[PDB]
């Protein structure tokens, strides 16, 4: 059967302007016509949306929904079952604030995208990396300075596993592929949440990130990477990476050779903040919080960099715990800088792009996924009816079905 | 001793033409005349052939021996003496359909190889790849969508799984030391597997070119199961020789083909069958919503191959008990070019991919007797050949006569 | 539907006679009905039957289907593939020969009874031990006198090496596991063994006591491979059931099995034929050496078993070519004990070891359609079935008919 | 009773979920199994002492496990100061398993009256679970 969400105010992203007092009608999951033409189905199931901006559903293109707490280390030593469990209300949140689909960075798996397809579990659509790889002493290893033992098999609540050299990594890309992970997820630089590796260096030789970009593509998807200063970005886009991670500490040539090459960035301000704030607090390591003093600065100001560069940006927010709270925040701190337009964009269109979903998500079109959000103001005006916390969000509908009544 | 085919009309192949009444004279396992003479016959064994075919036996470019049901997962599974025993029958109807040799990709070795040799098991002569190499996820890697790994060839295994230029190149070391004559390898998604798209590509360039190295070390070569343009000019650019399937060629991948000098073997009859009874048959649902795709451009890559000039060879590729639609391929391939092409694919182009130039696929002197006795004329009705056995009532293999029908 | 043979005369093995003119009824696979009457046949499968013997199928309860030639060690390295096809042959010829059921001593699979079960191969029924039990330096250990081991089980292995109470506890937990229906093992030296004298005891106590308990836990019984009256005495005790060969008993260890209820399976045709062709058939020579000692107390052991009143049942033990001479033992038996007993051996005593009583061995209502038709009195001369095969013409398995001779 | 491998071996590393039963052998294999167990934080134990139902290759009647590793096992258990369960239909199987000293019978359906004495004597309990029989047999 059918459905229509009716007398909507249609946000249109291509052109920046609400289509006011337009119905949206949505055929099984599809979206099959947005237009004003009074709608003759009496057979339909309706939904009063008179006032109210409707929207395509957000796409959040850097989350760990496994990260259940604020060390990565003792969120990786958790036991298996405890570590599902506890991803259950992060994903039921994520849904709430709007969020239909969004891309784990490390963590979450094949049976955790098919939990939720299949409706055993509530969230958003899901686009597993399973599990981040990383080097040894690599922004993905947790272990102390010690030392040098152990580890069999894989925890479910463990983010990145420690490959190195260049038959591992292809291998371990083979591996994660055939568990069913849509994309790559790399560390090509240090980090903020690891022991022992400083924010300034590099990780993984060209040859062993090209091989993992080459098995990558040869099962038709991409890698995305984590890097941070413009030196790491570089060598990363040079050896063919489509998405950089953060990226806080890029300079402009960089940022000209990432538009160059059209490889995406998804910066996650949002998180800095969070562990600026509550980071030590929630049980983050004190030589963590150490590190995360830098590279906020740099932050607001990258954005200015990448959108004069021409670069294409995507939503993130990569929190961890219970600061999962403050994703939406992200709207904000993106709208301050660039315009209000281009942070909804950036959890549109141009994420839909990232996830290679054009024309599937992302958008309100005819043929379309019915992702979407129904909303109470206008965001274009006021970006605070998004950014406020699953506030003013009162519908979410998901491939089709009404999921969210708030 | 000596036989003699008497009267029989001798198709050739190059010209394309019936020899009416020539006789065939055999001596041990080579034949030694061809002629209308009156023929001096002492002590030799006449076998009358007036008004029948009698053409080189045929030579099936892709099967799978073993694979004696279609759920290639839960057939590596089975136990090994019943692998074994229940690729007997396979074997058997293979040869009194007509087909005298078999290059099986992936499954038989050498050991099966030689059962035939000497002639303790019937069926045709194989020429063994041992087991296909995949890599991991890949088109032979059967593992459900978090997996830990064996270490003991199963008899009933149509591939191994090996990763990296090193593990490749040992693992070809090992399949020749086995006694492989060419080494199979899967460079593409396929359909008979859980894992892998159609569309992508399988293998590095570096892994497959130091496959063909290892193979070309051995005075062998590579055949690559391979479906879209993109996963064939790789492989073809690697120096694979024979391309196995190649149902999404584009005309830019078979010029490149046609450049180096490489074949193709197609496998049409395959998706028909799977086609009707595919999840009847037991293999998983998700691999017949694959088969819909390849099919379509089926038919339609033959005439891509045919303009760019690319060889063409004979391969069934079949499962199980679809193993009977096996002659089905000759209509098939016989409707888009002509039935003498579908001839020649499973004659003298087949024995060019084996390397038997001269030695099989070729009624003439000093060639091995391989012989088909056929009850009409297939250069005008190819269902003399397409019907699963019907029309076929000798079959004679390194000159002894094998099938009486 | 349903069968009758009709006219026979049907042998009796309890009271040791022919019964004249009677007819006897198949249904199905069971036997409904045996009796002089006229019967009265609608719709029956009459087989005629006049003046000759019918008689229960016979029973071998120790074989080697998968010794398909005489150098165990160099069997045991053979492909698997070829391992299992030269063993289609082995089973047709002893069906051919009056046996509807061997009790396989180390080899055979339950892969193997299936295939013959389903009817996908010609053979007896078999009962597979899987493999035999050996420790280390064991009559199944075949390395010659360096050696790591080894981590996967060839087709054609008729053991396996395996040492300590847990080591064998779990042996048996994994052969029960693959279906074998008893356990094998070697409690001994031996003769095709290249390391171990004949006189020399195998395993200890521990070790065998934890074998039997497996066994005993999943409702079957251990046979094992025994020589010397030591070497039996504690196998007995431990608790083995049937002893095989047992060529080098005393009285006391005779007295000390008949006292337990332990069977014993000689194997004497297998030393007649080794001695002849031994070196000959490729069994290496310092196991012919071996082969001189055994068989002289071969027959004077027959008479201390039934002087000490040991149930003994047939066994051939024969390897690779020498698998012809399989009925011979019935001769071999006959001419130190009566033909009477030579014949019970293969059924009424055999079908008790294998726990078949009434299932097997005996022509009665409810017992299984076994049948052998036998031209000539077996009673009289033993001939009639120690003769190769020769002089039986029907033979019935399972309520069907198999052979017509 | 909890091995599920149909009708080749080497089995698996590490412990899925999913799964009900592990598969040890040997006196040395159930007694590190035990203390494993209890580490990681079991409240009692459970063994499979016959064959079951559920499993590909374990007819019924037949008995699981040498005495020698239940009484381990036991041993095992109440060094912890708990006890072990097992399952187990035939009187044969329960009765030795009781006189290995486990403490609850699962199942039990094929008692004989001396089991049933057996039982009562040393102080053992029964859990029967007759509603599964009528689900599976629906
Ligand atoms: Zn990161
Ligand atoms: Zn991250
Ligand atoms: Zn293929
Ligand atoms: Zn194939
Ligand atoms: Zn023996
Ligand atoms: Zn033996
Ligand atoms: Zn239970």
């Amino acid at each position: 059967t059918i459905t229509v969400l009716q007398g909507g105010n249609v946000l249109d992203l291509e052109r920046g302007v609400l289509l006011e007092h337009h119905h949206v009608v949505i055929d099984g999951e599809r979206i099959v016509e947005v237009t004003d033409r009074p709608v003759d189905l009496p057979n339909a199931q309706a939904i009063d949306v008179r006032g109210k901006t409707v929207m395509p559903g957000f796409i959040d293109c850097h989350v760990h929904v496994l990260a259940s707490n604020a060390n990565l280390g003792v969120n990786a030593t958790q036991p298996n079952i405890l570590a599902a469990i506890r991803s259950l209300p992060i994903l039921d949140a994520m849904l709430s604030r709007g969020f239909t689909s969004v891309r784990d960075a490390g963590g979450a798996d094949w049976s955790l995208m098919q939990a939720v397809e299949t409706g055993l579990v509530s969230g958003p659509r899901i686009f597993p990396s399973g599990k981040a790889l990383s080097q040894t002493g690599g922004h993905g290893d947790f272990r102390p300075r010690g030392l040098e033992p152990c580890s069999c098999c894989f925890r479910t609540g463990a983010i990145a596993r420690v490959v190195d050299g260049v038959e591992g990594v292809r291998l371990a890309v083979r591996e994660e592929i055939q568990k069913g992970a849509t994309q790559i997820k790399i560390m090509a630089s240090g980090g903020v949440a690891s022991p022992t590796d400083p924010i300034a260096n590099t990780q993984y030789s060209e040859d062993e990130i090209r091989a993992i970009v080459d098995e990558a593509e040869a099962a038709n998807t991409y890698v995305m990477a984590h890097a941070y200063t413009g030196r790491a970005i570089a060598r990363a886009v040079r050896c063919g990476v489509r998405t950089i991670e953060h990226g806080n500490l890029v300079d402009e040539a960089a940022a000209k050779l990432m538009h160059e090459h059209g490889a995406f960035v998804v910066p996650t301000l949002v998180t800095y903040d969070a562990l600026a704030k509550h980071g030590a607090e929630f049980g983050m390591p004190p030589e963590s919080v150490a590190k995360v003093a830098s590279v906020q600065q740099k932050g607001r100001e990258s954005l200015e960099i990448y959108a004069n560069a021409g670069v294409k940006m995507g939503f993130g927010s990569d929190l961890l715990g219970e600061m999962h709270a403050f994703q939406s925040g992200e709207f904000r701190i993106r709208a301050e800088v660039l315009g209000n337009l281009e942070a909804l964009r950036s959890a549109t269109t141009v994420a839909a792009e990232i996830v290679n979903m054009q024309g599937q998500l992302g958008v309100i079109a005819v043929g379309a996924i019915a992702d979407l959000v129904v909303l109470d103001g206008n965001p274009l005006e006021d970006i605070g009816v998004v950014a406020d916390e699953g506030a003013r969000v009162e519908y979410v509908l998901q491939r089709g079905t009404l999921v969210k009544r708030q």
